[PDB]
């Protein structure tokens, strides 16, 4: 068999069965005769297809295979590397190299030093040195994305390899299971469970591989039993816990000297697949007050190694939130009481305050909703007024890469067709993967978008005003029209210039048959 | 003085008082009190934002100056370097990084391993070991940039740098002059004009280098000199002649049997400026005919260690033209005949075939019009219907990355606000780099962009159609409204669906006094 | 013909014909049928492998090829490469890797991601994509190697492409001339000329790349026209400028503050051929003072964009060198005057003062001989107490890594048969690349090795005393006597208590027919 059916039957065997991409020259040997039972989900930017594979991935809880052209599509895409970085994202991606025997001249087409490229946002990146290796490097390149902790790789091949012969022996790797699915070894699980068991104010603190593993129920469970209020890392990229659960105290501010205060009076504090911790502003002060013990259960031995303070232990999520919650004893405390419902803020007959908003979204939107923020001066608002029941419900870019939320929404949509996608972007935002709009309109995948117009940077204006900066030029973003953008790329687009209007909008949007935009005139 | 001053002050000295970027919250410090003698170009994406600074500083031959936001910023540029790489592009990338005092805990915007992200397209890529190195290492950064071959560099730096002390001995920086504008010692020089005045026929190939370094002129002396054919090197990003000359042959295919079956018969063939050779399709053969001796001037050690055949000089191309111009002896041979006209291809009422658009813009644009090529599947017939007589008059991405016409068209119309800009863009390659459309909107740079609508990536059907492949996915584009587009980020947009209203767009386009979009449909 | 011929043909046909290797498997099937006009050059460790080779480059001033094995054995010469990356050596590095079919699997021996091992030590670094590829891999090496600024190069060879057929177009690449033998164009050489000739008080300061170049007697001619003092730049790897010339002031201390004191006084101060500058002790000062214009020529664009003060002009130290010592006028000012003879320090009958050493060197050796230096402690001495008249006559570990007289001075005695190396050593260097004598007692290279024994690393011992560092472990190295490790590994040892024994040791070591190590009791 050549290295085309082999490689397609290895992808097949190992549950691919989708490959989003943006074709070029390099690329069409391997595209050609593109088997019946796949699926290739085109964007028009690299930015895009890899957002769009990202969200599809994190959703799903499975890799997403992509197909880039050479060094320049893998360049445009480097920026949505970031967040799949961030995010321990299973990616699998693949870029068209030259011909091996045009290589050593560079023609036109050629990514030079190819696996340096991407790195270093990548678990693994490589090139095969021949072309029945190639089977093989896919194989490693599988595994690498799926083992915790997961994470995007890289495989440059050249086009000519995959009309070759393939090893036979390459019918190995069809079937192969790997599997890091580790918990803590009995003895030191039984310690630790009893320094949960003898804390008199325990604090639980979830970050997004609880989401990734779909740990959530079993944190809900150990929160009960423990009766431990559950906070949520800084800078989320994912919700791991239903927000009007009893226990929920909300998201953390991102500053050292703001947690380590939120933190004061718990003996133990255990952080569950969270970084130690995503800090943004620099907010100097004690990490942790003293009589507080921190414990970390991290999936990453990169976040294990740099946590400024605490214990870690390196394990699978999923196995050792399961094992937590079943070993745990229930407390005779009291359970925490849940936080009030947050005020309505005055809203008059004009531009939008984001407050109402999000009352309103929560307000109409199905409980299985899922939705996604890039709306970065709004983020405090939103986590606290949108009721998240269900794990999945929540995505934002991991490194703080604009550009992730617009694609993404399609491709958590594409994973979860039964699950009204949201997503929520400021007008900033929206332009850096524009184009990913006409992804929804071909496939016809119902995303509905919510653009927060308020003509500026605001988060940035905001930032700008702590640090008391002055003169600060390129902050403002005037004269976009977004319904003639979503038009553009052939989505129906709604405009709301106040509440009656956003209302009336939503229940259209809601109502449609197709992906909508809708315009929202924000103060 | 502070880092920030003495930094501004350095740019300011050395001829920079643009910058082009997009902001971020690490980027705050630096750009804050931003000096009034200098001018900040806003852009919405980061592969336009280096994209207008690459096609401003091919245009005005100087380095551009960029400031992006991180990782994800730099990451989201990394196509757009790719294409600055292969043309020798003077780039200065700077990024914010995060506070000194949070790099190491990996706080949300933290760059990690900063340096290696743009590695291997840059020439230069560092990250100061402390605030007061700043200065100096944007030094090292401009010359590096500047000094033959030119390249993009980049340069990460911690927010809290900038209003950090100085080191007072930074004031030798400011009026460094470093020369690089070399050429080959008198006594090999006059081997190789012996070798010149020998030749019995003569050919000369002449690369982007040669536009770069406006050797155009020395060329064109050259040439009538020798009184020999002249050859545009394949996949040309530049124009360094001017087309009409007698002596001009046109575009070499980019193929290795096709030029050395283009170049048999001349026994000597001088190549300045110019990859030996940017091949595109592999076309195997033999790189040279019995019979011909290939001499090449390159300013790029790269391309003359890598050159499968013939001898080499590393020099700067101004200074060697300029030398060889000047010294060569008039030949008696007699010059060059003109090629002949192009045909008119027949042109019914309904779509337009590509040679009537290049046949019309050449009829109505002025004489000193500048062209920028992302039509991928109809640049031989461009090449041969245009008349540029003048230098910097034609600018195709480098590398092959599309998302570099749309942008760059706009960074050369203020580089050169006295011609006028014609960007011809296929429907494909206008959506990678699609929000450019803004920043002519917003700072009103009058750049004209041509939409060669097709509803196709047509380049790749053609490519699908020689391998002889089938059942590719993705290979068309419909659906896209380009007129909206251009009206969501501001821009006039008109509509030519047959000849009558293509001249009749083309008249209103040229005499508008701001930025124009014309959507062609093309057969 | 196959990659294994064609490749001894493309090294044939561009000057080498001697292989300095440590043999192992990978590499058996480029070693085997070794042709018989080569010569392979054996070392025991990689280490001293390099460093052999790298006195043989830098002697014989062309490009010395090396074959090390896998990764393993690359790893043992990184030391050396730091040595050859300071000194712009020519090297061609070529290590063997694994079989194609099993780099896979990583099977032993396997060199993982081969061309990131030696970075950041070299120009290029590199694993050919196929086979057919390797001659032409192979031809980019030496063509990068040799190109200025020169320096060494990495090339990973499979073992199983050696016997595959060759690409029959790969004739082309045995005649390749490349050349980098370029000066600044007429019209600003002029003007630099006129700065020259308008000078009141000139100074010239020479680095390695002029001795590199053989510019050193056109350095002189400039001098003496000039009328100006010429020092030699810091850390010198290599000596330009015969020392006993009028003109000559000696090394200059390697701080910041005494230098730019030194050249107090002087208008414009032109540095040929050295970096600007290489200090070592932080001595913090002002890097010119008011009144100094400082001009800097050269071969690397790397060293003219990290100079924090002055101009500077990339080219060809030779070719520049040759045009300034042609066109200066000859200043009426009058020839500076010789330095004093050094003092005689005073010698009891006990243990060697190295003051005393070197007055009697500079008494017993021949005229011509060249002497290496790694006796840490004594290099100022040295520099005042040896006349050395010619080029090549004196060298350095450039980047201060120990490990390289020793191996070098070998290297330098093959390059250079008629004329006597003397290498003198300290008891702690003389370790680091032990095993080398083995191949100067194997080969009969007659290389003298004078080990100047005062049983401490006598440098760390100084700078332990400026810091005021107390309780400093591991500055002494009892216990070793050399004479045996001489007879170890089959070369003549000779001891020097006192005086009287210094000079019978070196009458008999300058009348020898082999290589002779004298152990000397220093104070
Ligand atoms: C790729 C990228 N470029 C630039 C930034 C810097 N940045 C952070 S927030 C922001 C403002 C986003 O504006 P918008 O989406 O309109 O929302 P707002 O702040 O007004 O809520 C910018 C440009 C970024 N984080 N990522
Ligand atoms: C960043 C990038 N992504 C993908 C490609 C692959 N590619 C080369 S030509 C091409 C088609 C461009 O289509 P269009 O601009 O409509 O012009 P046409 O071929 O129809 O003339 C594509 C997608 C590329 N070279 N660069
Ligand atoms: C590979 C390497 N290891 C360690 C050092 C640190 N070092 C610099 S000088 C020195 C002392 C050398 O001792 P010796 O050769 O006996 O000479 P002395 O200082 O006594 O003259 C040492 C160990 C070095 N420069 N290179
Ligand atoms: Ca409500
Ligand atoms: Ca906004
Ligand atoms: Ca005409
Ligand atoms: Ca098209
Ligand atoms: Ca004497
Ligand atoms: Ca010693
Ligand atoms: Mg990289």
């Amino acid at each position: 068999a050549s290295v085309h059916g082999t490689t397609y039957e290895l992808l097949r065997r190992q549950g691919i069965d989708t490959v989003f991409g943006n074709p070029g020259s390099n690329e069409l040997p391997f595209l050609k005769d593109f088997p019946e039972d796949f699926r290739y989900i085109l964007a028009l930017q690299e930015a895009c297809v890899v957002g769009i594979a990202d969200g599809y991935a994190q959703a799903s809880r499975k890799p997403a295979f992509i197909n880039l052209h050479s060094a320049a599509g893998t360049g445009n895409a480097m920026g949505a590397l970031s967040n799949a970085w961030n995010s321990h994202s299973p990616l699998i991606v693949t870029a068209g190299q030259q011909t091996r025997a045009m290589i050593g001249v560079e023609a036109l087409l050629t990514n030079v030093d190819a696996a340096n490229l991407p790195r270093p946002l990548v678990k693994w990146s490589y090139e095969p040195a021949s072309a029945a290796e190639v089977p093989h490097a896919m194989s490693r390149a599988i595994h690498m994305a799926s083992m915790a902790p997961q994470g995007p790789v890289y495989l440059s091949v050249p086009y000519d390899d995959w009309d070759k012969d393939a090893d036979p022996q390459s019918h190995h790797l069809f079937d192969r299971h790997v599997s890091s699915s580790v918990r803590l070894n009995d003895q030191d699980l039984d310690i630790l469970v009893k320094a949960l068991n003898s804390a008199s104010n325990p604090a639980i603190v979830l970050g997004p591989d609880v989401d990734a593993a779909n740990a959530n129920a079993d944190c809900v469970m150990l929160a009960e039993r423990l009766k431990a209020p559950v906070w949520v890392a800084p800078s989320a990229p994912r919700c791991p816990f239903p927000t009007r659960h009893p226990c929920f105290r909300g998201l953390m501010p991102a500053g050292i000297a703001a947690i380590s205060q939120l933190l004061e009076g718990h003996d133990v504090v255990l952080v569950i697949g969270a970084p130690v911790f995503r800090y943004h502003q620099y907010d100097p002060g004690q990490y942790l007050k003293p009589g507080t013990r921190l414990i970390s259960v991290t999936c990453d031995p990169l976040e294990a190694a740099r946590a400024p303070m605490g214990d870690a232990i390196v394990a699978d999520i999923g196995a050792m939130a399961s094992a937590l919650a079943n070993l745990v004893e229930e407390s005779s405390r009291q359970l925490p009481t849940a936080a009030p419902e947050p005020a309505k803020v005055d809203q008059d007959a004009g531009r939008l305050h984001p407050e109402t908003v999000f009352d309103t979204l929560n307000d109409m939107a199905p409980e299985n909703a899922i939705y996604l923020n890039e709306s970065t001066s709004t983020t405090a608002q939103m986590w606290q007024r949108l009721n998240m029941r269900n794990p999945g419900s929540y995505y934002f870019c991991a490194a703080g890469g604009l550009g992730f939320a617009l694609p993404a929404a399609i491709g958590v949509q594409l994973a979860e067709p039964e699950r009204q996608v949201i997503a929520v972007i400021g007008d900033g935002s929206a332009n850096y993967s524009i184009s990913a709009l006409w992804t929804a309109a071909q496939y016809n995948i119902p995303t509905i978008f919510v653009i927060m117009n308020n003509g500026t940077y605001g988060a940035l204006r905001w930032f700008a005003g702590v640090l008391e900066a002055e003169n600060v030029p390129g902050l403002d973003v005037p004269g976009i029209d977004f319904r003639a953008l979503a038009k553009g790329y052939g989505v129906q687009a709604l405009k709301a210039d106040n509440l009656e209007q956003l209302k009336g909008s939503l229940q259209e949007a809601l109502s449609a048959k197709g992906p909508v935009l809708i315009e929202v005139s924000t103060v």
